[PDB]
């Protein structure tokens, strides 16, 4: 029952230490919760164990990065093998080639790739590649979508409630002291609203190096880009020489060939991370050989220099190769089957109870919603204070009933999970829903 | 065995042919490309790196100073293997982040609080972002010709234009293609080790400057440190104007138990770190005064500067970094500094005996060979002529063929598996490489 909140808990003592040497005891904003979060001690398979000994089924998995759960034996074997050879070198290795070979074989848009140390870095380097390829300074992204901590990609991460006078989204700062020149350089588009998107892209078509889009953004309720919208976005970006960048840092796990394969639209660049590293720090930017040529150093200095001390380090390469090789087509099918079972079970729980709600998701990703507004209008994804309080009561009850999910009730399956784990989630959700309503 | 990887049908040639189909020019890290194709690392042990063609060399690069304990260090490997049984990443904080933060703040005086990132590039970016959030100001200042990673604002003028503008100050020059004019306009480029021009430029831009970012001993400028009077006056003027002073110690932190800032006696507001502090695993960190780092504090409301990161403070990096740093004791710093002095003196003697003009800079376990006698205190002297580039290239290629792996600039670093035998092997190989480069027996 959430024993970590108790005075004198292990988590409380750890937080007391942490706040002396980390700001507010924190080094990752995402994992803070008030007054202090629980601390992880270890994990095994689908189970996370906190510093106070409480065990929970992990439906977060480091925000979808650990598709194979905790301490996967195959990844551990591969990493242990690599440790004997060394973990980083100032020379390329074959391991970077092998993972690049896998990624380019699986994702149709990927003809060549480069590895980075984070999804944030992958997004930055795709933007910089688009600037180098097109010569143009500005980028466009969609209101309310998260892409990491790079200045230009994080503009309007949190939508302002209201459009400007033109009726279009407002470029709003996500970090303090954001330069006006940064805000002014970013065109903020409305997700799944093709008319406004087309009008804004047309207005800025000569200044836009790229459009950056997450195909199934978690921050907008995990409702995917609709097919007509995404096909018209592809057509207009191609028409105006604008690089289309897909942010699949989360969504790549939707399918053997990524969400771009699911939706049938081929971007010019793709940013990736999380699962492709086997649990170790990683990102990747890839796409057409034509656009990726900005990085090519063989014909003189590259148009876009891309250094990095731990780029393509063999630990990350070996772990990611192992993680991806374990993701066979049949494994994707199993994940999608279990995800469908979870989402349908949660919908039946909502129906049987008196609670209006809906569940979005695809493959092994899901998002529970305690309202029935159409998420095809992205402004409907914003929650009121009462709705936030209700979701929070459900989340805390779940935490106390052995289920670890994000505060928004966005979650993911891990390959160690089966029907028992899904049933455990659905039963715990029924009980937590009852708790939250009193 | 004389650079066998360059032969047709070598392992490296086959690997390059595969690589260029799936990587741009077969490359994923610009630094490690060399023409026509680079050698490929197969494995390492202690101070020795072994390439895919079986050729072994003493490693004086160590992933650009990150692996201060050399290859496959057993203590780091044992700690990592212990952690693997527990899991490698979590969506909760762990005690391991606390342990490494406790060590770093205990050792470096300016570090009151820290946050971990996944690269030195990220550390530099988040330091710049923290300074903007703390001061509210949009622009930053950095020094001409200095490298800080791939973040847009930090990389302006990484390669100097070579000549000043009409005002006599350095030029804000693009390092990547398509750099927006607004990015160039937001960066004030200062002259390293020229306190007069530095002060005049900061004075001119004092109301718009959130931060001055400075590498205390930049490799790009020949590894000649910021001189004490220059750095003290920089500290005074930034403090007077409310400008955040950021040290980039991603490389220089290894100079001393308390960093190069402790050597030079100047307390920055923030420090960016990386490389050694991760034990060989991807890592960065930004730390400093609790006053400035409070922009990150999420208690008591939303943080002024949000800072997420899926792999931030992952337990593998935290455990490997804790082990690596715990092994770097005061006695180890002393031993590395003695070995570095011995190497540098040996190289100076080789140059003197050969009649070849040159000099060697360095500190602790870092060194830089120069095949000229220009005073590097004038930073524009660090730029090499065509003749110097060709001659240094001959020396580097000969060293590579003589069992020595060093950077093309002849910038190098020691590792803890090294002793006097490795230093003497370096000095002997350098003498032979100099003879080769001059065409002498
Ligand atoms: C869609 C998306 N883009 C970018 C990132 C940033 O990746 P990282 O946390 O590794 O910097 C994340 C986490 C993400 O979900
Ligand atoms: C002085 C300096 N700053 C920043 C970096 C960037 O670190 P990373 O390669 O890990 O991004 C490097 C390599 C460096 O030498």
């Amino acid at each position: 029952g959430n024993v970590y909140r108790e005075p004198g808990s292990a988590a409380a003592d750890l937080f007391e230490r942490a706040r002396r040497v980390l700001p507010g005891g924190n080094t990752r904003t995402t994992v803070y919760s008030a007054p202090y979060p629980p601390y992880a001690a270890r994990g095994r398979g689908a189970v996370i164990v906190d510093a106070d000994g409480e065990e929970r089924l992990d439906f977060v998995n480091n925000y979808t990065a650990l598709i194979h759960g905790h301490a996967d034996p195959d990844i551990n074997e591969a990493v242990i093998r690599q440790l004997a050879d060394g973990v980083a070198f100032a020379m390329p290795t074959e391991h970077e080639i092998a993972l690049a070979e896998l990624l380019t074989e699986r994702v149709p848009s990927l003809q060549q790739v480069r590895f980075t140390n984070s999804g944030t870095e992958a997004v930055m380097m795709a933007i910089k590649a688009a600037r180098a390829y097109t010569g143009r300074p500005r980028i466009a992204k969609f209101d309310g979508c998260y892409h990491g901590s790079y200045d230009f990609a994080e503009v309007s991460t949190q939508s302002s409630g209201k459009p400007g006078e033109d009726g279009f989204p407002v470029a709003t700062p996500y970090t303090g002291g954001t330069p006006q020149a940064v805000l002014d350089s970013v065109v903020v588009l409305p997700f799944n609203d093709i008319d406004g998107t087309e009008r804004l892209i047309e207005q800025h078509r000569d200044e836009l190096a790229a459009v950056l889009i997450d195909p199934n953004p978690r921050s907008l309720g995990l409702y995917p880009a609709e097919p007509a919208f995404l096909q018209r976005l592809r057509e207009i970006t191609r028409a105006y020489g604008i690089v289309l960048i897909f942010d699949e840092v989360i969504s790549l796990r939707s399918d053997y060939g990524g969400m771009q394969s699911v939706l049938g639209v081929t971007p010019d660049l793709t940013a990736m991370g999380k699962i492709i590293g086997g649990g170790f720090p990683v990102g990747a930017v890839g796409g057409s050989a034509e656009v990726m040529s900005v990085f090519d150093p063989t014909g003189g200095p590259p148009r876009a220099p891309h250094g990095g001390t731990f780029n393509a380090n063999p630990v990350t390469m070996v772990a990611g190769l192992t993680a991806m090789r374990k993701l066979t087509p049949a494994e994707f099918d199993r994940l999608a089957t279990l995800g469908q079972q979870l989402r349908a079970g949660v919908e039946e729980v909502l129906r049987e109870a008196g609670v209006p709600g809906q569940v979005t998701g695809y493959g092994s990703l899901f998002h529970i919603h305690l309202h029935q507004r159409p998420l095809a209008d992205y402004r409907n994804s914003v929650l009121s204070a009462q709705e936030r309080a209700f979701v929070g009561r459900v989340h805390e009850a779940l935490m106390g009933r052995g289920i670890f999910i994000t505060p928004a009730l966005f979650g993911c399956l891990s390959t160690p999970m089966g029907v028992p784990e899904v049933e455990a989630f659905v039963d715990a959700f029924a009980a937590a829903l009852q708790d939250a309503r009193g």
